[PDB]
């Protein structure tokens, strides 16, 4: 029993974190086989973070412009190239701790673990959702750039995020490991703001199923709803519209609990309209939207506490 | 910016997790140097979990009664002994991945990271506080026994918890790494219940400081309180009494924000009496009590957003 925001074990990722220095700028890099990946803003001049031309900045660099440190060991850079908003540095040594890995671009509403890092040294690990507005609600300080997000399946690490910047609202923006930003953001310190965010409906429903699996039914009701009638309410409360695909994704959780998806939607409709009446769900006074259906299945028992 | 429940990176601990089997019972063990530590209830007969006499059960075992698996490698047991509620198994191989480590008994209100494990395989990592009633609000399923809790300072792992049991309320009980239970619990399936819990006042105050450091002041007020007058209110709302030692611990956070501890106590008094008026603090609609002053200092900027 219990239900916690749970990150993946971070060991396979810790073995890949290095420090990258260009001029007086230091940030984190990710070392896989003979390549080190890092945010390309490491090459920005101290004087110009507003209008960098990265092609013009990079052509002025040699391999020995870049210093790469893995623990106390210096890695010699033997090649470099830009890929979108990252740099790919070739080094003289393949990382002996390289795990089985893939690069994946995650989708809005999906979750991942973040390994917060400073000066190539891992400091903490926590779970994040990719928000509908393509930001994450992370926890990052100066020095955290190049920290990575990932998921693990069996023994394969799926890297999905590298950290680049903080927006005015205190939320975070970054790229996949091909260097393409999540959302409309750009790596320059020109004024940018996160779009309006939305509550991840699918995740709220998954979490209500988690609550039932774990033994709590207080918030259910005798009613049902149509998908379209639910969506009228969803719009009012700034929830994402529910789709048939989302209904199908919830099949396994529905089956384990014996609660039809549209019946759980009716329960959710009532919670939105009436509130929770001073009660909690899985220890929460609010409706949680950062657990996916996959996350619920991973963490909860396969046997419902009936 | 941001504020998240953040666990320590788990790699140093993952390298120590093994599987221990006696008869048909399998659980997790912790492998450090040439010793494997695990819950002694691994030796319980399938028929008797109510009244085991562990001395009588253990004397009936040989070294080869115990099977220890590290990944796909079998570790030969060459000695065994009971220490309180754990078994200490001596094995033929010292763990080459043994980190610098200490065993520490943590105190109520303090936090640690839990590495949830099944069949010797780490599955997830999350942060827990030791509750005043000596339980933790974990997330554990069948097979999780022997999962460990820890903190990390510099490169030293301070192990503080090994998991043994779940109580009727869905909360968790276990031992330190000397095998002594936290709280009045015993490792037998005789009826037991967690004592009434209390809110960790020191942590709530630390978290209010975190909110100020990160830029939010909405909940402050023009008032102060005496320690004793605060405690009258604390009793009413089931908060731990605040002591001068707790006031002294909050010195550094008070200094960084320019908010005197008793002034923050007045702010907290008002929040208890009046509620939060539909507002949130660090994204929370309630008062969070699972971040210590140390946790706040670890995670927040050393510069207040004034
Ligand atoms: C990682 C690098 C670093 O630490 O540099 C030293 C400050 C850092 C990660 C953030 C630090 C605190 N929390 C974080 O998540 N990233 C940066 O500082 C970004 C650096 C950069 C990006 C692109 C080109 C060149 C440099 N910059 C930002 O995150 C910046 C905010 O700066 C700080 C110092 C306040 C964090 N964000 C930004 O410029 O957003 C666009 C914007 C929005 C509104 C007004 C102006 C600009
Ligand atoms: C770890 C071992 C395991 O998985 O065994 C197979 C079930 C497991 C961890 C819990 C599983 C689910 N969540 C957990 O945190 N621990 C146990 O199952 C404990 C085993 C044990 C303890 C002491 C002597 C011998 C065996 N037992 C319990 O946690 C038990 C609850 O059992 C389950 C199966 C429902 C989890 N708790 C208990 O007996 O508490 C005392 C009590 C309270 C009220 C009425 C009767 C007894």
């Amino acid at each position: 029993s219990g239900f916690r925001k749970m990150a993946f074990p971070s060991g396979k990722v810790e073995g890949c974190m290095v420090q990258v220095t260009c001029g007086t700028t230091t940030l984190n890099g990710l070392w896989l086989d003979d390549t080190v990946y890092c945010p390309r803003h490491v090459i920005c001049t101290a004087e110009d973070m507003l209008n960098p031309n990265y092609e013009d900045l990079l052509i002025r660099k040699s391999n020995h412009s870049f210093l790469v440190q893995a623990g106390n060991v210096q890695l010699r850079v033997i090649g470099h190239s830009m890929q979108n908003c990252l740099l790919r540095l070739k080094v003289d040594t393949s990382n002996p701790k390289t795990p089985k890995y893939k690069f994946v671009r995650i989708q809005p509403g999906q979750t991942f673990s973040v390994l917060a890092c400073y000066n190539g040294s891992p400091s903490g690990v926590y779970q994040c959702a990719m928000r509908p507005n393509h930001t994450i609600k992370g926890s990052f300080l100066n020095g955290s750039c190049g920290s990575v997000g990932f998921n693990i399946d069996y023994d394969c690490v799926s890297f999905c995020y590298m950290h680049h910047m903080e927006l005015p609202t205190g939320v975070h923006a970054g790229t996949d490991l091909e260097g393409k930003f999540y959302g409309p953001f750009v790596d320059r310190q020109t004024a940018q703001a996160a779009g309006t965010d939305t509550t991840i409906t699918l995740n709220v429903l998954a979490w209500l199923y988690a609550a039932v699996i774990n033994g709590d039914r207080w918030f259910l009701n005798r009613f049902t709803t149509t998908l379209n009638d639910f969506n009228l309410v969803a719009m009012k409360y700034n929830y994402e519209p529910l789709t048939q695909d989302h209904v199908d994704i919830l099949g396994p959780l529905s089956a384990q609990t014996g609660i039809a998806v549209l019946d759980m939607c009716a329960a959710l409709k009532e919670l939105l309209q009436n509130g929770m009446n001073g009660r909690t769900i899985l220890g929460s006074t609010i409706l949680e939207d950062e657990f996916t259906p996959f996350d619920v299945v991973r963490q909860c028992s396969g046997v419902t506490f009936q």
